[PDB]
């Protein structure tokens, strides 16, 4: 469960965020199996409560109705089209598993869900799977009002409903059949693994029983005994209860703590610097390498609706972000997910996002089509982060230095850094208010690289900064603090 599943060479996977099946389809055949993509996270592709009121947000999807391939983003064949297609180019899918709970209960009964089944919250019936009042922690949560209350008691924080949502009584083997029915579905369809969201939410030996009943990869497409990848979303910062390494035995689990650190260090927030980043990863008391899923932010997050607050960098400080990104794709810790999101309007009032709600771009309800413009760009308001220049290059660059050991590291002290990785790859960064104009050992072959942040390798020749790296491996770089983009990156493969 610890493998990605991915086909050899790619390294990251990025996640399309409310993106439809068919743009995904599309999207892996144009772009990301030739740029070098491992695979896409899509959002939970089982039916859920519609919402107006606020209208149609992105957090409706987190609330199912029950285990039908039917939501905003297309119905059961679209997703079966999604999945051959893409897995016919080598890039995989992982589906986002929203199995520990279902609905809020203050939720009305009623045919208000993206496929038409009926549902009541109120009398937990949700005969469309069915469940009824018997498959709920309702006898069990003891708190007063049945939801989480205190953090510090363990029991309650997964037994009792995270903000009302109707917690499934996982420890019943008809709700870990029923999960399962579900999961075997979607992985003989062709899916490569599964986010398990809100896992802090649920007991490790629940999740255990659950992944028990799972079967091995579609033979079709993945060597026999393949195990399904599975990355568990646990939010473990500070001193709590519950640790993620009590979820190792799973599978891997989200490092909440690697956004939130790399967002103060690079804002340079509490007198943190880029120096202090030379023994990045364990070193800083997060989880083991081969059991951390790792990015910059996600789409909880990215709007201030989660862990992290306030120090997460996000595609709205571009600049910033890019070099965030550029960091966590060259550094060998963790296994990357690159985040693609949508633009909405923000409105801050006291701080807050009053329109953190608003789900993706769209008419009427009727998500809108991702458009890509001459420049390879999007339109309809999809950012597309995953198709920057700046943040395509380091996916490839990270495929190239794969297996590649962290060294050849300087600094100065201060935010200006640099390190490569074995004798293929080489970046450096500028993060101080002063230019950086010095002469370092790259490691790398001596001849001509191109800088894939400021350009590209096009046939021949660079469309961009240019570097030369002499037989003893030194190489001369300078960077402005007032460049587009404070960072240089070279590559075996971005050499003429
Ligand atoms: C690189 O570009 C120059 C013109 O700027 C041209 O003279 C040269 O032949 C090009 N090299 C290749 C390999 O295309
Ligand atoms: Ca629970």
């Amino acid at each position: 469960q610890y493998s990605p599943n991915t086909q050899q060479g790619r390294t990251s996977i990025v996640h399309l965020f409310e993106w439809r099946w068919v743009d995904i389809a599309l999207e892996c055949e144009r772009y990301l199996a030739p740029k070098g993509f491992g695979g896409v996270q899509v959002s939970p592709p089982n039916e859920n409560v519609a919402i107006y009121n606020p209208f149609r947000p992105w957090w409706e999807r987190y609330q199912p109705v029950s285990y039908k391939l039917c939501t905003r983003s297309g119905n059961e064949d679209e997703f079966r089209n999604m999945v051959t297609r893409c897995n016919n180019v080598g890039v995989r899918i992982y589906v986002d598993a929203v199995i520990n709970h279902m609905c809020g209960n203050a939720v009305s009964a009623g045919t208000s869900s993206t496929c038409g089944s009926y549902f009541n919250p109120g009398s937990r019936d949700f005969p469309a799977v069915p469940y009824s009042g018997w498959d709920f922690n309702d006898g069990k949560c003891k708190t007063g009002s049945g939801d989480i209350e205190n953090y510090n008691d363990a029991t309650q924080v997964r037994d009792c409903r995270l903000t009302g949502l109707l917690d499934l009584a996982l420890e019943k083997d008809y709700v870990r059949s029923k999960i399962a029915e579900y999961m075997n579905h979607l992985i003989d369809i062709g899916v490569a693994g599964f986010r398990l969201d809100a896992s802090k939410h649920m007991w490790p030996g629940d999740i255990k029983a659950i992944l028990d009943k799972l079967h091995n990869l579609n033979s079709n497409w993945f060597p026999a005994g393949s195990k399904p990848f599975i990355y568990q979303e646990v939010i473990d910062l500070g001193g709590e209860p519950i640790k993620s390494s009590d979820y190792f035995g799973n599978g891997r689990v989200t490092e909440f703590k690697y956004g939130a650190k790399l967002g103060t260090v690079i804002r340079k927030w509490n007198g943190e610097k880029m120096s202090y980043l030379k023994n990045w990863g364990e070193g800083w008391g997060f989880v083991p390498s081969d059991r951390a899923l790792v990015f910059v932010d996600n789409h909880d997050n990215q709007r201030g609706h989660g862990a992290g607050g306030a120090s997460i960098l996000t595609f709205w400080d571009a600049r910033l972000y890019k070099m965030a990104v550029g960091f966590m794709l060259a550094h060998p810790y963790g296994f990357t997910r690159v985040m693609s999101s949508y633009r909405w309007p923000r409105q801050f009032q006291n701080g807050n996002d009053v329109n953190d709600w608003v789900g993706p771009p769209n008419n009427n309800g009727v998500i809108k089509e991702v458009t890509i413009n001459p420049d390879t760009t999007c339109g309809n308001d999809w950012v597309c982060e995953h198709r920057w220049r700046q943040i395509r290059n380091m996916v490839i660059f990270r495929n190239v230095v794969d297996g590649q050991p962290f060294t050849n590291w300087y600094d100065n002290g201060s935010n200006q850094v640099a390190f490569g990785r074995g004798n293929r790859g080489f970046i450096v960064f500028n993060n101080d208010d002063w230019s950086f104009s010095l002469t370092l050992q790259t490691g790398l072959p001596a001849g001509t690289y191109c800088d894939v942040i400021s350009g590209d390798k096009i046939n021949g020749n660079c469309t961009g900064i240019k570097i030369y790296v002499s037989d003893d491996g030194k190489a001369h770089f300078s960077i402005s603090n007032s460049a587009e983009d404070p960072f240089i990156a070279i590559h075996a493969e971005s050499k003429l």
